[PDB]
């Protein structure tokens, strides 16, 4: 059972700008997604201080980067707080409405796309390199869900039946045909060293078979 939702007009407009604006510094997508993972891990670590049982779904707080040349996918896995169904459908887009308006006014005032993180909508930078994005997420208070969008103004949400995750978020980037450089180990290493060297969680870059 797959539910289809329309993006808010502002979010759909933001995704279209990201996809259609000529902008060569696409590598900032990884910094934005790692930053999102670090924030999600900060939240579950803080919540577990006053409630240790919140880590029953997993004590390890880490980030994994998994490239797959056969599927042409780059997966960013974290064991952070995860996202509920209400987050995927309502809460995140509601928060992102103000940030999108501020971001686009800034772009008209001379800012560039790499500053998208300062407006709270860095997740959508994934569409600089991905034609489709799948998000598998599990929050302690909800079920495991699969969020998916190839842009175009709509996204889907379903209950995920795949391998259980315990807790956290998995962002699967189905890369565009000309963006396969972000599957190479040397390239991912360079980006992490350049933009995410001081993230306070272990980042493990998986290598390919
Ligand atoms: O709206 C902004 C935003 C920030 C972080 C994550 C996110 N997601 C949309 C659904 C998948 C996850 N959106």
């Amino acid at each position: 059972e797959v539910e289809t939702f329309a993006f808010q007009a502002e979010i759909a407009q933001l995704m279209s700008l990201i996809i259609n604006t000529f902008y060569s510094n696409k590598e900032i997508f990884l910094r934005e997604l790692i930053s999102n993972s670090s924030d999600a891990l900060d939240k579950i670590r803080y919540e577990s201080l006053t409630d240790p049982s919140k880590l029953d779904s997993g004590k390890e707080l880490h980030i994994n980067l998994i490239p797959n040349k056969q599927d042409r996918t780059l997966t960013i896995v974290d064991t952070g707080i995860g996202m509920t169904k209400a987050d995927l459908i309502n809460n995140l887009g509601t928060i992102a409405k103000s940030g999108t308006k501020a971001f686009m006014e800034a772009l008209q005032a001379g800012a560039d796309i790499s500053m998208i993180g300062q407006f709270g909508v860095g997740f959508y930078s994934a569409y600089l390199v991905a034609e489709k994005v799948t998000v598998i997420t599990k929050h302690n208070d909800d079920e495991q869900y699969a969020w998916e969008s190839s842009a175009g103004g709509s996204f889907t949400v379903r209950t995920d039946t795949g391998e259980p995750m315990g807790r956290g978020t998995k962002v699967i980037l189905h890369l565009k045909e000309d963006q396969t450089e972000y599957l190479e180990e040397r390239r991912i290493k360079e980006i992490v060293k350049k933009h995410s060297q001081f993230i306070g969680y272990p980042i493990t870059l998986f290598v390919e078979k």
